[PDB]
């Protein structure tokens, strides 16, 4: 799964446990973060149908699996998943994720990690999206991973670290995994954080 193989990378990066956690998996597009949280061990998974796409039957059958059917991540509520959880991961298309941050931190307890995957082709203005539907300049990837991050602290989530996604989006976009904490002895300063970004673009998939 290409899908698998983004995840490990960043739950390899960030050094995360899985292992015994209940996790949410906020925009469960294909099977496969879901399936590579129940690999690593979660305790609890709940894959979040926000649209178009079903998910396999061996994998809401499974016993540690519950699939929400729900229209918008933007929907989502701890009400609705049956309690905060531990690891919240994201993979949304054509929606910023400033928008979607207050749901997924209001899913999420205190000691959590949210390790959305910011994508610049979705963050950036008008006119900013370049020939082939790619964000080229790595400027404006650097600039979209930094506002996700100032959203995240206006909620008071700070920022932990950075990793470029392995894989490339389908037309070449270059995505960047964000490491959210609010109880953490490890924050990146602005400078730490700007530093971090700056090799997550340097280093890219």
């Amino acid at each position: 799964s290409r899908g698998a193989h983004k995840l490990v990378g960043a739950l390899e990066a960030f050094a995360i446990a899985v292992a015994g956690r209940r996790c949410l998996d906020a925009g469960a597009s294909t099977g496969g973060f879901t399936e590579v949280l129940l690999d690593r061990g979660a305790a609890h998974v709940v894959a979040a149908d926000v649209g178009y796409g079903q998910l396999a039957w061996s994998l809401r059958n499974d016993p540690r699996v519950v699939v929400l059917e729900r229209t918008n991540a933007r929907g989502l509520t701890p009400e609705a998943i049956g309690g905060r959880v531990d690891l919240v991961v994201a993979d949304l298309s054509f929606i910023s994720l400033a928008t979607v941050l207050p749901a997924l931190v209001g899913c999420a307890s205190r000691d959590a990690d949210i390790v959305p995957l910011v994508k610049p082709q979705f963050e950036v203005g008008k006119g900013q999206v370049g020939p082939g539907g790619v964000v080229h300049d790595p400027q404006l990837r650097a600039r979209s991973v930094l506002a996700v991050a100032r959203r995240a602290q206006e909620l008071g989530w700070h920022s932990v670290g950075v990793k470029a996604s392995p894989l490339p989006g389908p037309s070449g976009n270059v995505e960047y995994f964000l490491w959210l904490r609010t109880q953490t002895d490890r924050a990146l300063s602005a400078k730490g954080l700007e530093d971090a970004v700056h090799r997550a673009i340097s280093e890219g998939p």
